[PDB]
This record gives structure tokens, sequence and C-alpha cells, in this order.
């Protein structure tokens, strides 16, 4: 019959793809009445949602921006992937088992400061692309491992024949929201947004929402070296660890923060942070950039 058709735009790799029909599958599984349909095409993506051209996307958590286009929000957070980072040897060896001198393969200096921490016998070398790409580059080029997030990796079904260590937050702290996804829909789209209600998962979204709340209030992201991650305990409370490290991982500020509000957590984990020197440091590295 003739339904509302939802199109959601989408990045092109094997991965963006992968997780928005992941979405589009769960959607679907509501039984609605709904087509969906994906345009190939966060800011371009975001003006096209703007524009009508698009309804919805599909962004990977820790790749959004702290504010959202007026007139955009994000509409739903599903049940987390896994929250770790992973390392992936080229030889097969845990991080304490790789030889001395080893290379690893990260543009991330919050991944790369942490592996520091534990060892200063390693290399932390630049590297870039899509996970696929990345596998690749380790495969052909100057890394005995690289760090990718487990999410992606899960979501290919590609953990088996790739992952050499899962890394607790304990040795690695995430990036703030990896594992999640961002359902980016129009704020007055009010027929979709109870279309992805059933899909999220509140337990996640409160989680990230605090990890938001203090990577907002810090200025971070992707360039600097900052981690959060936040949990819901048994008892119900969030649980956020959050990190900042100096790139050569000689300085780490750490700190844990148990509450019910997601906000006032988030809020009371950067004014610690900040007291303690994360805020200088964080706004140094961005100096030297
Ligand atoms: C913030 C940031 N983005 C990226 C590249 C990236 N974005 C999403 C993923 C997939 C996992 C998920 O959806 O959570 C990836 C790639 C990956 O980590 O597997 C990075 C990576 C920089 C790098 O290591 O070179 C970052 C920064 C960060 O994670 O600290």
């Amino acid at each position: 019959s003739h339904m509302r058709k939802i199109i959601v735009g989408s990045r092109r790799s094997k991965l963006a793809l992968t997780q928005t029909k992941w979405v589009i599958e769960q959607l679907k599984k509501q039984g609605l009445p709904f087509e969906f349909e994906i345009k190939e095409m966060v800011k371009e993506i975001e003006q096209a949602m703007l524009d009508k051209e698009i309804d919805m996307a599909v962004h990977s958590m820790k790749d959004m921006p702290a504010v959202l286009p007026e007139g955009l929000t994000i509409g739903c957070i599903p049940l987390r992937e896994d929250h770790r980072d992973a390392l992936i040897s080229k030889n097969g060896e845990r991080f304490e088992e790789l030889p001395s001198g080893a290379v690893i393969g990260t543009s991330s200096l919050r991944r790369g400061a942490q592996l520091l921490s534990m060892r200063s016998d390693i290399e932390i070398k630049w590297i870039r692309g899509n996970i696929d790409t990345r596998l690749e580059k380790l495969k052909n080029e100057d890394y005995d491992a690289i760090i990718l997030a487990a999410a992606g990796l899960s979501r290919m079904g590609w953990s088996k024949d790739t992952v050499t260590q899962y890394l607790e937050p304990e040795i690695s702290v995430p990036a703030v929201g990896q594992g999640a996804l961002a359902i980016e829909c129009r704020e007055n789209d009010h027929e979709l947004l109870s279309l992805l209600q059933a899909l999220n998962h509140d337990e996640t979204a409160r989680a990230v929402r605090a990890e938001r709340v203090f990577l907002k209030e810090m200025e971070g992201g992707c360039q600097v070296p900052i981690a959060g991650y936040g949990r819901i305990l048994d008892g119900g409370n969030i649980e956020l660890t959050s990190l900042v490290a100096s790139p050569d991982g000689k300085t780490i500020y750490k700190e844990h923060i148990t509450g019910k509000d997601p906000i006032a957590i988030g809020s009371e984990a950067a004014e610690r942070l900040t007291s303690q020197g994360a805020k200088l440091l964080i706004d140094r590295v961005k100096e030297e950039l």
C-alpha cells in the first residue's frame, strides 16, 4: 500500500551503510506502515535533513558534534554495541606481549596516550581510513598492530578474524559515545520520533547523555586526548569514568562519579577534571595541532 517513505541519509563506507541498514532492519520489526529508502550522500547530511531532502541519518555517536543545528535532534539512541577499543595485532600478540618497539597504528591521541602510559617501549604511528582500509594498511605497511573500535568490527562480522585483545576500560577508556549510534532526525518530525521510540534504549541513552555533557563542557572531541564512558550499575545509577591524558601518556587525569542525573554527573565530572588541570592540557594540545 501507499505509506510514508522515510528517506535515510547515509555515507557510502561499508561500515556506514551497515550501521544504517541495521537501524532500518530493527525499525521494520515494529511492522508499522513505513517504507525506508537509503540515500547515499555529519554536517552535509544535517543540511539535507534541514532541507527535508532526507528524514533521518545514522551516525556513530563518537563523531557527533557537541551541538546540533537548531531544528535537529538525536531522536534515538539504540542498545549500545561493544564500547571497547580493540587491539588487532598482525602476528597475534596481546598488548603486553607485543615486542619492544612495536608500532601501533592510531590517529587518536586518546588511544595512543593510554597505551603509552602502560608501555613506553612502543611506538604510536598515525593511520587513517575507513576500517577496511585500515586493516589493509596493517597488512601492507609498517604497523605491527592497530587499534579499532570493537563496535565497527562487530557490525561488519569481522571480529572473529581480527581481534587480538578487547581492551577493558581500565586499560583504555573509550571515546565518548563509542559503540553508540545517533539516529538524527528533525525535532518536529513527531511521527518519526514516535516510530524511533521503541528502538531507543533508555539505559544507553542516559549513559551517553552523561558522557556527552562532560565532553561538551570540556570542549573535547576526536582530536583531543579525552575519554569518557558511562554505564548503568545494577542498582540503576550511572557511573561515569572520565579521563584526559597528555599525548605522551605521562600525565593522566582520571575520575569516576556515580549518580542518577546524566546532566549533573557529566557537569560535575567536567568541573572536577577542569579543577585538576585537564582543561588547560586540552587547550595546550589544541594550540600545537
Ligand atoms: C572521534 C573519532 N572518530 C574516529 C574514527 C571512527 N569513527 C567511528 C568509528 C567506528 C566505531 C564507532 O562507531 O564507535 C571510527 C573508527 C574506529 O575507531 O574504529 C576516531 C578514530 C581515530 C583513530 O584511532 O585513528 C575518533 C577518535 C577516538 O576514538 O579517540
